[PDB]
């Protein structure tokens, strides 16, 4: 089934109907006027920080377990993995562009819906990153509440509740813990028969929209276009 969409709901409505019971929802009209929506482009990023060095994870396939960390400039990442056709797959490690490019911080705002949490102020972790069309983030479980905001490009997202964990064949990976062994969009049901019967929610997230991913929900993502995302994590 699909993720419900709400237009600028009251803080109390979001808290009681979605945050407390742990139900996913897409909030509209909340981030659509961030300056980032009208400013961020590859050109803008390169004008500010193209010469700055960022950590990049490189691997053979988005769904493989072989990943090594490297260091390259923003310009080099864009040239090798976005402008030209790469020989492998790469993504920005840790998704923390705000460390190397603090100038971007002024172009966003923390959604007020995140201060409904028991941890506020410096306890909100904020990540920003961009990546080429086709970037896949394998199905994995999140230890904190999450807002995912699309600035550029569309993303396909699939969500499973923690109640379905057993059907997702979890294991720990060198990169992160609580990852599914299943290829969400082309599952091998001979090896993973329970996956077929797990219900899920899915949506295509577009620029300006915020997806609320409740704590311990499982989520899978694929970038359908060149993508720029911002995520907020809190307890």
């Amino acid at each position: 089934s699909t993720v419900p969409r709400l237009h600028r709901p009251s803080l109390q409505h979001f808290r009681e109907q979605f945050l407390v019971p742990g139900r996913p929802v897409i909030l509209k009209g909340v981030a659509d006027h961030w300056p980032a929506m009208q400013k961020w482009s590859l050109e803008y990023i390169q004008e500010i920080a193209g010469a700055r060095t960022v950590p990049v994870e490189v691997g053979s396939r988005y769904t493989d377990e072989e990943w090594s960390q490297t260091l390259m400039t923003v310009n080099e990442f864009i040239s090798k993995y976005i402008v030209n056709e790469p020989r492998d797959v790469g993504y920005l490690a840790q998704h923390q562009l705000f460390d190397q490019i603090p100038e971007l911080k002024q172009d966003i705002s923390i959604p007020d819906y995140a201060s409904l949490g028991d941890g506020e102020e410096e306890e909100i972790t904020i990540n920003a990153w961009f990546g080429p069309q086709g970037t896949i983030s394998p199905l994995h479980q999140d230890p904190q509440q999450n807002f995912l905001v699309q600035v550029m490009g569309r993303k396909y997202i699939r969500l499973y509740s923690p109640q379905e964990s057993g059907a997702l064949y979890p294991h720990d990976t060198h990169l992160l813990h609580n990852t599914s062994q299943v290829d969400v969009e082309n599952p091998d049901l001979e090896k993973f028969p329970k996956f077929a019967k797990a219900p899920f929610l899915s949506a295509i997230l577009s620029p300006g929209e915020i997806l609320f991913i409740p704590v311990k929900y499982w989520h899978y993502v694929r970038a359908l276009d060149l993508s720029f995302s911002v995520s907020f994590w809190w307890s």
